[PDB]
């Protein structure tokens, strides 16, 4: 039976149950998800101990810059790259190619705000950060590398106040008015069904955060029909598609396992 790791979000739990449909409708491989991740580390930390043997959802900047304690790489394919030989040389680790999409941090206003306060860029925000009200999730404020620390040092500024939360909550703080602005993930969909406005990255703080899987060689040697069927997936779901997915979960509060039971349909399983 083959474990397959979901985080605390909803993507990863998506992409989680579609890996195990599509191995069940492939192969005679039984599977089971293991959830409520906690973060990248507490995958890893799955992954080393044999708890998990597949990462659904794993990102080039998160583990980067914290499980391989490097720099922020900015460019997307030399940051895939580093992760991916990494990964290899430490651990006997496959990181594959990317699904499609980059999910990453980003600064979230609703337009009314950016209106009123003129902004477009994280920039603009500098002239009356004290403020501000920022929300985030419960683990960016510490975060090394590409966390808060470094976000002050790049842009020069801190927030008034910065609340971290559950990150499903802050779309709707945001478009409530609670939060003045929220750093959220570009592929959740209630980005554009509220319609709010993701700020530029006009200094590129942020590394790249393209999503891929993550499994040890040793479970692809042991099941050799497995990487043909993770193949399948590798290039198929640009940001796009991911947010209608994700709004499926959390905006029309279907399981998971539907979500990913219709798109493979669609798709009529790749084959
Ligand atoms: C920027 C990003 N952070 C999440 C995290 O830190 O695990 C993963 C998906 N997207």
């Amino acid at each position: 039976t083959i474990k397959i790791g979901a985080q605390s979000m909803t993507e990863s739990e998506i992409v989680a149950n579609m890996i195990a449909q599509l191995i069940e409708h492939d192969t005679d491989l039984n599977t089971a998800l293991v959830k409520n991740l906690g973060s990248n580390y507490v995958q890893h930390q799955a992954m080393l101990g044999g708890d998990i043997d597949i990462s659904a959802t794993r990102y080039s900047g998160t583990d980067l810059t914290s499980t391989l304690g490097k720099e922020a790489e900015k460019d997307p394919k030399k940051a895939l790259n580093i992760v991916q030989n990494e990964f290899q040389k430490r651990f006997s680790y496959k990181w594959f190619d990317s699904y499609g999409f980059d999910n990453t941090y980003a600064f979230t206003v609703t337009k009314k705000f950016a209106e009123k306060e003129h902004i477009n860029t994280v920039s603009d925000l500098k002239k009356n950060a004290s403020q501000y009200k920022l929300g985030v999730d419960n683990a960016w404020l510490k975060r090394k590398g590409d966390g808060y620390k470094g976000f002050v040092s790049t842009y020069g500024f801190e927030f008034g106040t910065t609340y971290p939360m559950q990150i499903g909550l802050v779309y709707d703080a945001v478009k409530n008015g609670k939060m003045d602005a929220v750093l959220a993930y570009s592929t959740d969909g209630r980005i554009k069904a509220y319609d709010l406005k993701i700020l530029k990255d006009d200094k590129r703080f942020f590394p790249p955060y393209d999503c891929s899987p993550v499994i040890p060689e040793k479970v692809l040697k042991e099941h050799p029909e497995l990487e043909g069927v993770i193949n399948k997936l590798i290039g198929q779901i640009d940001t796009e598609t991911m947010q209608e997915l994700n709004y499926e979960v959390d905006g029309k509060l279907k399981e998971p396992s539907v979500v990913a039971k219709e798109f493979l349909e669609k798709h009529h399983y790749f084959d």
